């Protein structure tokens, strides 16, 4: 029998490419998504043409709210409806806008939208993998610039700075129960595409490892090394996978 | 004139301590306080016999809802309304409980923890930035690279504030508001805790095999609120013993 | 054809498993030791058993004095010599033992101490470097932030590790040179260390209660060095079964 | 009776702001030097002017050699000497200059940049430990060690080195009641061969009021460290560094 894997947010980039790779390791996936329903359901098509029942898509919004652990429960539950077991979950999920300390989204929209998608919503499904609960893991998508964050982005920098608190926190005490917990940090990677050409080729022009962004693969080929058994001692580590741009200096 | 601080938490223990010692510097104080009134109260009428018109006290629940950043502002608010200036803000209120992963709801923890430790900080910076030697203090934690087991929100919310801490730091810097961080290890341990329980930590710090008092953290305030701190920003002072520095 | 590695201190325990899952891999090996002559020999002998004329051993002191970079110019040089490209180096051998605050001289343990675990990796950095999928990877220490007591000297050595690999992936970046690091927690306990003290480590670590075997450690090396790493410069990789994250 | 200090590469500079900011808190100070002499005796008079016998000037090489353990132990020796105490030790002497990887040889760069950075910290930490109420030890370290200069891997690996001595002596010495704590820049006092232009360069990247830290403002986090304000602070390292280590490339 073929093991399960939850990714969140895998409908298009990097969610997408872990959830190509994860496949092609032997993988069944669920492809959480929120609004990409169309790229979900045509990655799950893709998948499934190469092997039959190996893809389900699973709709969700991972903003913060009452019904954010149902909703968090009921991806995990979809794992088990699919696959009937959840082997690995990754936590790739993310807003990612910035929040000016002085000045359409309310302050507490943003609040719920980046803190619960790149924190909360990791939290609530580490809860669900573990309370369903072989090389179990979790990977929790964070972010190698975390300590030389971007200008007027401090919520989205709390989600992650949380979300490595949740990695180190969920290591130390699923480890009882054979469940990894690791991080894999980008710095840039596959670019806003909002993101103009002279913003993305300054941050190009940054990288000391031929002045270029990860491709998604690279991203997920950490991801991948993380979930498999060539990491079976290894827990509550974050691997930055940034060509050594978070060792540059202003 | 006589510079203004808010202090969050400030009727007992740590926060107590830090709106103390601001006083004693010369800062006028709003004490902010949740469910301990009586103390807030007895606070500020000590430190209003010391010098007249130099304490307030304000009421409010920092747990996140849609009514936190009003709350935020209301503080920030009367600091201006009592003293006319607000230079100083120390992030001191905080709740700390286990959530293990496997009557409070899941969610009204995710708003405590989260809330007290990362959110109302952030509103509160906010606020206290739109209305402007300014500098915020957070209160940390020495020990969040080795947290407790099963306080996964807690660390969660703490982390959150060492990634403000550093945000804030650097979008401020140019209206020349300093934001810095106390982290204590283990200071003021709990009312209840068992003699035995208390000194199985205090015999884990190397510097004394004691706990930290409320006026040794509140020093390290003190420190990066004054001229001799006036280049310092985005640093966390650890206030530990050297807790953090011993293995397992 | 085939791409070759320098394993320093590769004859026993953890840099033995490198250099026999690097020939596993596909890699000639160059074998460093520095008093295993018996053992080193003998690994060549499996190794080239396997596959005819891909291992050939090395024999260094890697102490800093006024010969070690010489010496670390031979070590790279014996790669070239043997296979006539050098494409990983593994920085791996150590010294480790106490050097209390309050019968070596303090200098030469020094000397021991900074050079195995620093000073010689920079020398064979420079010689891997000048003579140029091209990696170095750097057998660092997890517990580097919550040292063993009385060590200074060994951890000042793997602090300044730390510094090289960052100082090296920055500078070699452009040669297309990846500089990584891997932490072993506890692995191979010291073949030194009494029983009941090897159970008190190994009853501290959070996966499993156990030590990490040597292939588990080589295994991470093995990944830094691979096309799976190409992104991969400046990073030190953990291997530790969260015992890092155990407060004390 | 007036507690004494040993601020290692004190004639000048940072080291100097130190020893003065020490010297007007109350401390009898060893001004320690290695070739600015006529600096040191400048400073020791100045301060002996202002205070009769709180002064001495005491030469050393803190380059690594076998002979660096009994100038270390030396330097110590020769506080206790002037002074008959010895409460605080800043290791502030430092070589800083590049080492790329690809007329000093190699040994002599790490000599003295691995030799002045943390092997001199750690005798003179060994030596002040040995001799032994508020003691403590404070090193001047570098805030910019994660991000670090381009080719200057000998100084970054004596400076992160500084730090596990930081760290090590800190829990090691806590026992005896002795505090290791440090004191990291940014950009202070920018060097003396440095043009104008390249100095602005710097100072443009600092966050806080985009200039560099003045030698008192380095000096005042010495002095916080060394307070009673501080007797609970053991293994810190302190930032000074107006946000600099911040800022994203
Ligand atoms: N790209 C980089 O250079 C970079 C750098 C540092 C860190 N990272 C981290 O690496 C991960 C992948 O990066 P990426 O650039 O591929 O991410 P991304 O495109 O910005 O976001 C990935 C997905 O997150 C989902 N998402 C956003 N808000 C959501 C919500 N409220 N509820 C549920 N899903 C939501 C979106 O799904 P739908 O399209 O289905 O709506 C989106 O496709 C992220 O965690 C990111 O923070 C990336
Ligand atoms: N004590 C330690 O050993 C230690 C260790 C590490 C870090 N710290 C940090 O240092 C700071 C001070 O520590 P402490 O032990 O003195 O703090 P504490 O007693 O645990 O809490 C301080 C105050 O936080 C306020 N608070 C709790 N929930 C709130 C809510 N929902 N809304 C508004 N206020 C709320 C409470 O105010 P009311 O009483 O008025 O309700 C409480 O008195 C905290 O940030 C703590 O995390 C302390
Ligand atoms: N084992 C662990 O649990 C652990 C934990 C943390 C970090 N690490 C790191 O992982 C790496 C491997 O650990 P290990 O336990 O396998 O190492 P080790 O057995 O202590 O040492 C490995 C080899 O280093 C060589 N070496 C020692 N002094 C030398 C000198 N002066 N000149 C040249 N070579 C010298 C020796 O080679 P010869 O036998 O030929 O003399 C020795 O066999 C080391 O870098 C270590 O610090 C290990
Ligand atoms: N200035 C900065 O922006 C900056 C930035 C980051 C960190 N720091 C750190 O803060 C401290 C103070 O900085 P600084 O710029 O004032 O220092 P510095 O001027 O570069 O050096 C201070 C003193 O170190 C002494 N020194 C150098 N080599 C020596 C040797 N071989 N033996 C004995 N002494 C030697 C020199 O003494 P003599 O003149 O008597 O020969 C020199 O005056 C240093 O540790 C530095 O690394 C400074
Ligand atoms: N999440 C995230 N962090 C980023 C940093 C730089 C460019 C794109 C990014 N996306
Ligand atoms: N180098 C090194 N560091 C160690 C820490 C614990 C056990 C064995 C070790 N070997
Ligand atoms: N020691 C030291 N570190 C420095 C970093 C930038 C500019 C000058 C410096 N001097």
């Amino acid at each position: 029998e073929a093991p399960a894997a939850v990714v969140t947010g895998a409908a298009k980039r990097i969610g997408r490419a872990i959830a190509v790779k994860l496949h092609q390791t032997g993988y069944r996936v669920v492809i959480h998504y929120h609004n990409s329903a169309e790229a979900a359901v045509s990655l799950a098509d893709e998948l499934n043409k190469e092997r039959s029942n190996t893809a389900v898509v699973c709709q969700a919004d991972l903003t913060n709210s009452n019904v954010l652990p149902a909703s968090c429960e009921e991806i995990i539950n979809s794992c088990f409806r699919a696959f009937g077991r959840c082997d690995v979950l990754v936590n790739n999920a993310s807003a990612f806008y910035p929040t000016p300390l002085v000045q359409g989204k309310t302050v507490e929209t943003q609040v719920a939208e980046l803190i619960g998608t790149n924190a909360i919503a990791p939290f609530l499904l580490t809860m669900s993998f573990a309370q369903r609960q072989s090389n179990l893991s979790i990977v929790n998508l964070c972010d190698a610039m975390v300590d030389q964050p971007c200008m007027a982005f401090s919520l989205y920098n709390m989600g992650k700075h949380a979300l490595v608190g949740l990695t180190q926190s969920a290591a130390l005490e699923l480890a009882p129960y054979g469940i990894r917990v690791n991080g894999v940090a980008p710095g840039v990677s596959l670019l806003p595409v909002a993101m103009g050409e002279e913003e993305k080729d300054k941050w190009r022009r940054k990288v000391p490892l031929g002045r270029r962004e990860a491709s998604a693969e690279q991203i997920a080929d950490a991801v991948i090394f993380l979930v498999s058994g060539s990491a079976q001692y290894i827990t509550g580590s974050i691997i930055k996978v940034d060509g050594g741009l978070s060792l540059v200096h202003a």
